[PDB]
């Protein structure tokens, strides 16, 4: 499934205990500009964006039309309901040929806590299942504001309990992208505080680790994103849109009795990272959430948890499911499958 | 929304604003969008149409379409009564509805079939983006209620809306055969002297049911395509030619005629009262030539007319918002025409 891919010279270093892998978008450009395939999608950001705080309008921009599917029949995709903790959760269940025992992956889609659908990343996960021969749960977890924090977190815990009671030898890898990664990270933390040790790995695609962090702070500073002149207005406008989204989405996700800076809403602000599973983070050079993902990686490493931080040069937010658009998305699938076997 | 910007091509032809949108930036036309092509594998051989009502109706139902909006747009069934006709409507109401503007939509389904639910998600997208309330009408279906029952259901809806709010501005819309019915109802509403309908939004409309199949509106030569896809197009086009006769037969009772102005809007004697219109249609839709012929007649009556051609696309694509970027573009074009 991974042919026609470029031979990229990646750069691997160790920074504060973090294994860092920087992958340029080609071998002639090391950084500081968008991958050209990304750039052609960002034409709108030549002008500033004003994000209207309207739920339906926001949701209406969170459906990805079908991605070309090279896997086809080689992986079965079927929906079913599971029930634990008096919560019924719909999951899109992926089964490959010759499925392997015990190892299972649980995935939460992104969509800024309030939107998206699991179908947004089906094809990416078919690639992962087909390569690793691992079964995958693509979870239709609760969305805010109708079911704000901690509903999605509790759905995750329900899923983990179901899997562990189903099979005592199960090894669970948790994964997600964006706000979905945030929710499953919190569920994982909670699973561990109840004494389960079955989750042995996190695979996080551009996670939101600190929702609604200070937008005049170091996590939201555009000076951390050097870029060529011709693309600096586009980058500024793009980053500013995500700054707007960060506030709007957190308001939806967090009810009034709760707070966004708490450990279960901002995994970056956990008091302790010693229980956290070995983690791989994958993120674009120009992802507005990259600094907080890096800060998270450094906290894990300092707690002596093995952490790999793969930075895709020239990439923005939300690229990974787009396997028919970017080689980097195909690489994300490869990296995930290798982590499961 | 990682969509590579598509570079559309806008020209003006006989007063018609024509907007051609390639399915990507490498290919300008003359082949199917690969997303569409993978659904047409069966058409490597001639198709077999099961000509009986139950089979035809079952084939006019869309399987479930992913819905990203959910409860953020309210959807409820209400009946309205006007002209002694009771019409069920699936009503879509967004949060913070705008005043006076309202959209009335008629589903496709070849006059005998389809259900409002076929295009519910598409319309939630439109309501979300426009803040406009939408009536997704369950209009009368042939042959139990053939022409002009659906037309009269449309007129009853318009009367209900206009007596409800004297300053309402109505946009009428629909796809395929539904567009046909609501276009005729619009014509009728205008002939009774209402001017509250100020726009039409037409998704691959059937403007001339059962037109001459040996004539220019049904000539395959109008659809140049690469050799590797000619067989598929030929069989797809042939299926629709057959369906054209069958559906018109169900729709049109013996005492009436398909060539008449109220069954074939293309054959209206006069287009001067016709509202400003946007038509959206695929490059390989068999009803594309009759849609274009209609647009030309509009523009010749000095009515603002926009014709949007989606390259590589076939018939009935618009509700499938989880399948094609073009389906979402349709929702955006419609939302933009309502605000």
């Amino acid at each position: 499934y991974f042919q026609g891919m470029p031979t990229i010279n990646s750069i691997q270093t160790t920074v504060n205990g973090v294994v860092k892998i920087v992958k340029p978008f080609n071998n002639d450009i090391a950084g500081e500009q968008f991958d050209p395939h990304v750039l052609q999608t960002l034409t709108a950001f030549k002008q500033p964006a004003i994000l209207e705080n309207d739920l339906a309008a926001l949701r209406s921009g969170s459906l990805t039309p079908a991605i070309a599917d090279p896997v086809g029949d080689a992986v079965t995709v079927q929906s079913r309901n599971i029930t634990a903790l008096n919560r019924t959760v719909s999951v899109e269940w992926l089964t490959p040929q010759n499925v392997i025992n015990h190892t299972v992956l649980v995935y939460f889609h992104g969509g800024a806590f309030y939107g998206g659908v699991p179908g947004n990343n089906t094809v990416l996960l078919k690639l992962v299942a087909a390569k690793s021969h691992c079964e995958i749960l693509n979870v239709d977890y609760s969305l805010a504001p109708e079911a704000p924090a901690p509903a999605g977190i509790l759905d995750g815990l329900a899923i983990f309990q179901y899997l562990e009671q189903r099979d005592a030898e199960t090894m669970i890898t948790v994964a997600g992208d964006s706000a979905g990664a945030n929710v499953i990270m919190a569920a994982t933390n909670l699973n561990q505080q109840l004494g389960s040790n079955r989750i042995n790995q996190q695979l996080l695609l551009y996670p939101v680790t600190a929702p609604n962090a200070d937008h005049a702070g170091p996590l939201w500073d555009l000076a951390a994103f050097p870029i060529i002149d011709s693309q600096r207005a586009i980058l500024t406008n793009y980053h500013d849109l995500f700054r707007q989204l960060d506030s709007i989405m957190t308001d939806y996700y967090v009810p009034e009795n709760f707070d966004s800076h708490s450990p279960l809403i901002s995994p970056l602000h956990q008091e302790n990272f010693t229980m956290t599973p070995p983690t791989t983070i994958m993120v674009g050079e120009f992802d507005p959430f990259r600094p907080q993902a890096w800060a998270y990686a450094q906290r894990l490493a300092a707690a002596d948890t093995a952490t790999t931080f793969i930075q895709y040069q020239g990439l923005n937010h939300a690229f990974a499911p787009l396997v028919d658009q970017y080689w980097q998305s195909q690489d994300v699938a490869q990296v995930m499958a290798a982590a499961l076997i």
